[PDB]
């Protein structure tokens, strides 16, 4: 088929989707997710395949992003359950009641957002979290892969299918030839280099894009950080996965540690494992706004926590930020204070992920303001719908000298859990 | 001051807001509600002046929206305190709590987005709006008005600025000089014309803009509507106010109508009316896309509701569209199936106002599919933050070969109501 006709389907699959039973949407994930189970020995051969065949060629950063592991699928298939059981009063979920006037009734309910397209390289690892994502918030899917991931996103795919004929919903999901090149798409999600994503932000007009560009994420030492506890979390934030979106980039260190014995620690453990440190300014007595995406560090004195906050401020890309303290008081203001999509205290950088936050799965994570802001769930594939119910109401009624006075009372509406 | 200055003292203001009890900020709005009402006769001195100044000058769409009556201030101030009294769990509100293994705790909470830009034209009765509604949000705002409305924005700022004195946050709403042109600023918020609201859409890179570019709105009277409601329907969406954004601007008939009494008395009140119809094409066996703001109407035949949803769909802007009907079923597979922020069932397309909603009052209406859709209220103005807060934990603890277990567990979050 053609794009403009997997649009088509596309929309058509989301909007029957989307008028199922919850149960039948959180069935199709259940199914999704024992596939991915039962047929990991294939889904393994797929990816093998293009493994091989990226082998020698591939850029590194693509095919670190490229190996689908036996854990990984315990962990998608994990996800998938946790949606499924959690995502049913998603849809149609009603957010706001009024009794505007005797016989006028108003509701705001949360319905989906209609088609998204989500362009991922390599990365196959999200072509099940994306899917199960859009089936569970009732919407239509397009995914537009690298030819590097063909043989896994072919199987993920045609196992995503199989779960939707179900309930004969196959067309919701539809996979977009990598011949196509980058009224039909809501949502753009790529998912890859700054280069793409702001490529993308770029050839999209109209059309709105959610992800980020770029994870300048810090980890600030506060003068009160347990000698036992900052080596761990530094090696964890910047070596366990230094690609990653969420790896340190920017070590904050308070300056009542220059002469210390945790200071001493980190140094050693940043050369144990092979790291560059750069000096900032101060530290030292090429630029505070980099992403290494690599074994290298900046590392830059500050004179306490304002400090602290003030450089994640100007110098960060607020994704994830960091404060390593023991004193309460000092870490909740840090919490409070720095406007970072995710803040953490005495955890790694690394944790901010879809999965690991008990979302199940992320379509992305988002340094917006608007929308949806850090690793974004079903939550974020929803916008919402205005209903109002009349007898013959119009607006001249309610006017100064009119006939009609407003009511505005609030109705009870269920509670979620 | 600086427009500079002016940035960073609506920041610090608006920081400061966000740490006040949740009562303050009620108090702050009360309090401008007394103001507009106590101090009525010099709000309507200055806006005398406007009026004046502007009278055979300013352009009748500006004109239109300039003069601020005894009613509307008395609405306001109504508005104002549905707003003081129904925000008090809005800022810091927990919205998820999870367990996500032991000792390491997260939750995502509410935080004021930032600081907002309101780039109005005429229309000084959204200063007060738009204040209350960034007040309740713990919001930081700068307010650029045009020449035309500036003895009433300036005696509107004034009372907004004594209401804050109370508790020592004046320097959260900033006045913009007339003199300014179109890092500071995380929203703006466009209310003026089309071509202004794609003037700003276009001079800001960076910066998401809020609202609607355009109000093609419908209301589709079908087979089965009913004879005594029709006309009062139509006559008010159309003529009540021509020029607002939800003004009718497309009459689609159910064809089952044409040889119908029912018909022809719409004609006799368009009529009266003196409302230039143009006919659409099947209707008569320039452009469907149009916005007349005007005593003008498009009216086209159709063969079924499906029809009309198509039309909407095709045609429409997504703003507000409205079934005429007496039959349930048909109404309510319309609400379902039209996609606009705001869809009525036998009420008038002027219903669509943050005010009539419920919501106290709007910063504006917004078609985007993205953040907050239809009136904007307080909540619209509010992003998130996830907090995680950890032991000394590090994600390669959780590998496959790792010593921990994730536990994922949702814990239980306060009600609203």
């Amino acid at each position: 088929p053609t794009v403009e006709q997997q649009g088509e389907m596309a929309r058509s699959g989301g909007r029957m989707l989307a008028t199922l039973e919850p149960e039948q949407r959180a069935e199709i994930i259940h199914h999704l997710a024992d596939l991915l189970t039962d047929q990991r020995d294939e889904i393994l051969l797929a990816n093998k395949k293009d493994l091989e065949e990226a082998e020698g060629r591939l850029a590194a950063p693509l095919l670190k992003r490229l190996s689908l592991s036996t854990s990984k699928l315990n962990s998608l298939a994990i996800g998938l359950r946790q949606i499924a059981a959690s995502s049913q009063d998603s849809v149609g979920r009603v957010l706001r009641r009024t009794r505007i006037a005797k016989n006028l009734e108003l509701e705001q309910v949360t319905v989906p957002i209609g088609v998204l397209l989500v362009i991922f390289e390599s990365r196959p690892d999200c072509l099940p979290q994306v899917a199960a994502l859009a089936i569970a918030s009732g919407n239509g899917l397009l995914l537009k892969g690298g030819k590097e991931a063909a043989h896994s996103n072919r199987i993920l795919h045609l196992l995503t299918q199989e779960a939707l004929s179900i309930h004969g919903v196959k067309e919701a999901v539809q996979l977009v030839n990598t011949r196509e090149e980058v009224k039909m798409i809501d949502l753009i999600i790529p998912r890859g280099s700054s280069q793409l994503v702001r490529d993308i932000q770029k050839a999209a007009k109209g059309i709105p894009v959610m992800g980020h560009s770029e994870g300048i994420c810090h980890m600030y030492v506060d003068s009160e950080a347990s000698v036992d506890k900052v080596t761990r979390l530094v090696r964890d934030s910047k070596c366990e996965y230094p690609a990653a979106c969420n790896a340190l980039e920017t070590l904050l260190i308070h300056r009542d540690l220059l002469r210390t014995p945790l200071f001493d620690q980190i140094i050693d453990m940043l050369r144990v494992e092979q790291v560059k440190i750069h000096a900032g300014p101060k530290f030292a007595s090429k630029s505070l706004r980099t992403e290494y995406g690599d074994l290298e560090l900046c590392i830059e004195v500050v004179d306490n926590v304002q400090d602290a906050i003030d450089h994640i401020h100007k110098y960060g890309s607020s994704h994830t930020d960091v404060i390593v303290t023991e004193d309460e008081n000092t870490a909740e203001f840090f919490l409070q204070h720095v406007d970072s999509a995710c803040v953490f205290w005495n955890a790694s950088t690394r944790f901010s992920d879809g999965y690991r936050f008990g979302l199940g799965a992320e379509v992305g994570i988002s340094t917006s303001r608007i929308h949806a802001r850090g690793p974004v769930g079903l939550e974020g594939l929803l916008t919402t719908k205005w209903l109002l119910r009349g007898k013959d109401h119009v607006v001249s009624d309610f006017s100064e000298h009119g006939s009609l006075k407003y009511l505005h009372e609030n109705l009870p509406i269920p509670q979620r859990n």
